């Protein structure tokens, strides 16, 4: 484990995702509202999945070597197995908050799968220049997601209860800022141009992951928007 | 790229799926009917997924070598990753058109997963004679799907609006004819008996894919069956 | 095939899953109740999936070698591909029986995915002591599932029709007893401590699989709880 300088950030990430999972699990014990139960189930699964994948990276299972640039490059593939399941769950939290229609939910989840799937292909591609073709396709899929979150959901939240509109607006802004950083870290990190070393890259993804999952969840599950209007 | 004679058909397929995706995306911009939005989302995702997998084959990522018959045989595995997601989406288009019940939808999607999954196992199997055992199981799963589309959905469409009944009947006939060709191309192509060479096999799958996805989508999204009855 | 002593139990399992699939398929022909169709579709898919994965193990495709303990250990990875899809389908049978809320269904299916996913990682892990870390995480996920089936569903079934309450109680008890045996067989078998040899381990999993899928299905599909109350 300790033979890799980035191990400290993988261990911290593992701990923070595990602690986040347990807090949400305990906090959700005393909840019977069927609407609130939906948000607790979605939001608790997110850091639980991330916990297992951070642990796999810490123990060395989620790491492979990819030859490109005449070098064997360490690629943590477990990140994409994490994101494949956690990013659509996070979008479902937002879509259920605004009572989005089914067709829009399917478009979001499908574009998200394309985003993560093409990012994985780009991470494992051995022809250096082709890695950035996949990065560009994946980034186009992300821009579609961000467009929908702004010019489809925002207008839908305003016609909703005030507390669900204000909570959505906050979580929307958090998501757009944090998610946009991921393609940048990829491009300048060891998967892309190799400007930033792997140990610093790992620290950046850990800060982003914890903020986008645990921080996101703390804002959502403390809001009254997750409960139905009741007397 | 150009070192493979089949590259021209992979490049054409990539272009036609990309163009198809963009047309459906633009055409769906001016749509607010929640029913129509469902069909546009399903139908636009189909060629978008196929685009990415054709590109992976063009660039050489979606290709592996499988030893059988005393030879290293080029097997494009990316086809099955495509079909795993696009064939159930196409069946969902048909099932939603006739307002199929949930139990029937689950049976269709499950049989479809078995069809594609066993076809993938057959494509990667190293014992030559066993490849055709998997082909037979996969073909049995397809025949179940075709039976349901005829002796379960057809009777349901007649009790529906006339425009949804006539549109379903057309898309049903297109699907049964085109899908039935796939097991035949597999059997006589490089995955099976090896009668037809890979470059011709690739041309045939490209014609079938574009027809079953883009051609299918053009018929559906030009129909009024996708809109609810409104004044 | 016959070069492996466990082949006899893989062949028996294949036959019993295939026969089970055909019986459920025939029995479900004469069913039009939309509620009953749901249970028949879920319950017939379970042994059909298991059939294909037992066949892959029989023919040698679903087997790999994992080095640990200074030895190349035969690991049947196809079991986890089976369980990944069949265990959530079995939980869906139970959840639909008691009309569970959506949030609870998602929590069950998500915990089940974590259970199977971490068990697969543990089966393929090359550092011997780490294999049991994954076993423990997977077992914690199972205990969560069992808790929900007892202290969330049981109370919900009592407020239901008597026949659905008594049928659920029976299937609940069958599930908790049979599922609990799996982590024990893993721990003492070739994936874990290696006390029980592989051929005996394979026999035990076959008895458990057939009972948990075909036996489970025979109890459910003979009950009147799967039909709506009708005159
Ligand atoms: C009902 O809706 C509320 C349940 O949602 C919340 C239910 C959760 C979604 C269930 C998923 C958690 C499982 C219990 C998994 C247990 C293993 C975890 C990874 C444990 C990690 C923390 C600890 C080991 C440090
Ligand atoms: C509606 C939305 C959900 C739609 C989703 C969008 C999606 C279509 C976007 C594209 C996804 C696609 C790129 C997934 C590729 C997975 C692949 C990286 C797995 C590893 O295989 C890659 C190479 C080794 O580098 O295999 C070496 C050769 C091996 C012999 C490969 C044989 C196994 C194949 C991988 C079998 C295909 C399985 C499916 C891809 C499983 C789904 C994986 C997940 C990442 C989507
Ligand atoms: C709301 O419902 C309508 C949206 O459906 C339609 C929405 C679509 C389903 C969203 C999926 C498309 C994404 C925007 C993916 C973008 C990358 C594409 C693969 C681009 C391919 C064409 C071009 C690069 C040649
Ligand atoms: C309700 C419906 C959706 C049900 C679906 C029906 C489905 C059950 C039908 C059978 C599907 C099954 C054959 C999928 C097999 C995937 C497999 C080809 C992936 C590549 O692995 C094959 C060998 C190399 O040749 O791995 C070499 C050895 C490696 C060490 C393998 C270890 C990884 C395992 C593959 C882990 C299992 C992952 C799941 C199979 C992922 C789903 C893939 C998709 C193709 C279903
Ligand atoms: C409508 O709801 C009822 C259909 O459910 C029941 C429908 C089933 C869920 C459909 C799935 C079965 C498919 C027909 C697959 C056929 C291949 C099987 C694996 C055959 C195995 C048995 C035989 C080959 C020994
Ligand atoms: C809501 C719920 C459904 C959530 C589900 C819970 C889930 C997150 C729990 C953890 C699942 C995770 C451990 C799955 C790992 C699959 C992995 C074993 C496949 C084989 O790859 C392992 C190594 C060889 O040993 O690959 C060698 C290196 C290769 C180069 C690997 C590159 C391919 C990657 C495997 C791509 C990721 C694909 C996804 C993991 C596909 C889903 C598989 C299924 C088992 C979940
Ligand atoms: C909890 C994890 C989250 C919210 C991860 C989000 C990840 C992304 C938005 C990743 C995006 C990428 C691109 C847009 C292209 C480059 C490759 C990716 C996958 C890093
Ligand atoms: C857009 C792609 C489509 C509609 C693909 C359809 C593919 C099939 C219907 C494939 C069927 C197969 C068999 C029936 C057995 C032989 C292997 C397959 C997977 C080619
Ligand atoms: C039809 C198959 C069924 C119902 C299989 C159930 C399997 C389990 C409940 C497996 C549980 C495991 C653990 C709890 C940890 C050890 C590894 C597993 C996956 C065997
Ligand atoms: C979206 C965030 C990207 C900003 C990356 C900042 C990295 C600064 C760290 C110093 C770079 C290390 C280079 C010298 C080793
Ligand atoms: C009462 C609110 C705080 C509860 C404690 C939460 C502990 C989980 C770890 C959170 C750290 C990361 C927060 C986002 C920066
Ligand atoms: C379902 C369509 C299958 C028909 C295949 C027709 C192939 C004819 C092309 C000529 C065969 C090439 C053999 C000589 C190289
Ligand atoms: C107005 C209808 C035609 C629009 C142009 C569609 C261009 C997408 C490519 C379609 C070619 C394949 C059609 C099926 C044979
Ligand atoms: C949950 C069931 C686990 C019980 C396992 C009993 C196995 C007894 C078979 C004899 C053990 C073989 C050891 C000598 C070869
Ligand atoms: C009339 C009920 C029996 C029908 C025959 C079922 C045959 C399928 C194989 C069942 C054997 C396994 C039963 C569970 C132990
Ligand atoms: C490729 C993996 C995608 C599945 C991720 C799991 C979450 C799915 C959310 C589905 C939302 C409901 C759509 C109607
Ligand atoms: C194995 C991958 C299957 C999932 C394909 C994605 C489409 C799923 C459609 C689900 C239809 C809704 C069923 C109720
Ligand atoms: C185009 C939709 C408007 C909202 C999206 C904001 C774009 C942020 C740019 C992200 C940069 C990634 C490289
Ligand atoms: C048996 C259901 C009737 C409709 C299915 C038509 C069968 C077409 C044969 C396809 C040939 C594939 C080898
Ligand atoms: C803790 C929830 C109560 C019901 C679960 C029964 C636990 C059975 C123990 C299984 C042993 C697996 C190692
Ligand atoms: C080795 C660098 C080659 C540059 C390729 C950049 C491709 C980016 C595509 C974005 C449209
Ligand atoms: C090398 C050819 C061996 C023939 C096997 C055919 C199997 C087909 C099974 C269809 C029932
Ligand atoms: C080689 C045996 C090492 C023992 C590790 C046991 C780990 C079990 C963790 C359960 C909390
Ligand atoms: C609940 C605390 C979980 C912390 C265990 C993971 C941290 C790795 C320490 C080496
Ligand atoms: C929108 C046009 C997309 C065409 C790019 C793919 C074709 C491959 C050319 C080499
Ligand atoms: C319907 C009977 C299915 C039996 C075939 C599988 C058994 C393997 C025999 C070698
Ligand atoms: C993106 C930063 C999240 C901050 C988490 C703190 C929330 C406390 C209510
Ligand atoms: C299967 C052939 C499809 C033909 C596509 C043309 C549709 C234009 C309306
Ligand atoms: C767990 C044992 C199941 C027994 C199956 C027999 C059911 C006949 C109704
Ligand atoms: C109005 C809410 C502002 C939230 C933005 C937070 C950016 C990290
Ligand atoms: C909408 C604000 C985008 C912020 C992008 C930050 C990328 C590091
Ligand atoms: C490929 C772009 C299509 C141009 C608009 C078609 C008419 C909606
Ligand atoms: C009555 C519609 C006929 C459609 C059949 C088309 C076959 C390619
Ligand atoms: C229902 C007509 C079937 C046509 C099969 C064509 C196979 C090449
Ligand atoms: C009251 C029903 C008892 C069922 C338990 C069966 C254990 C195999
Ligand atoms: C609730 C009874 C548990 C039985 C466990 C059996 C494990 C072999």
């Amino acid at each position: 484990i300790t033979g890799r300088p980035e191990w400290i950030w993988l261990a911290l990430g593992t701990a923070l995702m595990g602690l986040g999972t347990l807090y949400f699990l305990v906090k959700g014990m005393g909840v019977s509202d069927p609407d609130a139960k939906k948000f607790y189930a979605i939001t608790t699964l997110v850091p639980a999945i991330a916990f297992t994948m951070y642990l796999s990276m810490l123990l060395g299972y989620g790491l492979t070597m990819v030859p490109f640039g005449g070098e064997q490059n360490p690629i943590y593939w477990a990140r994409y197995a994490d994101w494949l399941f956690t990013t659509p769950l996070l979008l479902l939290d937002l879509a259920l908050l605004v009572d989005a229609d089914q067709g829009t939910i399917l478009a979001l989840v499908g574009a998200d799968g394309i985003m993560i799937g093409t990012g994985l292909v780009g991470a494992l591609t051995k022809v250096y220049s082709y890695r950035f073709v996949w990065w560009a396709i994946s980034t186009a899929a992300m821009l579609y997601i961000l467009y929908v979150l702004f010019f489809g959901f925002t207008s839908k939240a305003e016609s909703m209860r005030p507390e669900v509109a204000s909570t959505f607006k906050v979580l929307r802004n958090v998501t757009v800022v944090l998610w946009s950083a991921y393609p940048v870290v990829w491009l300048i990190g060891s998967e892309g141009a190799g400007i930033v070393p792997l140990n610093i890259e790992t620290l950046l993804f850990m800060v982003l992951d914890v903020s986008a999952k645990v921080g996101f969840g703390l804002i959502l599950l403390r809001s009254r928007a997750i409960f139905g209007e009741a007397e």
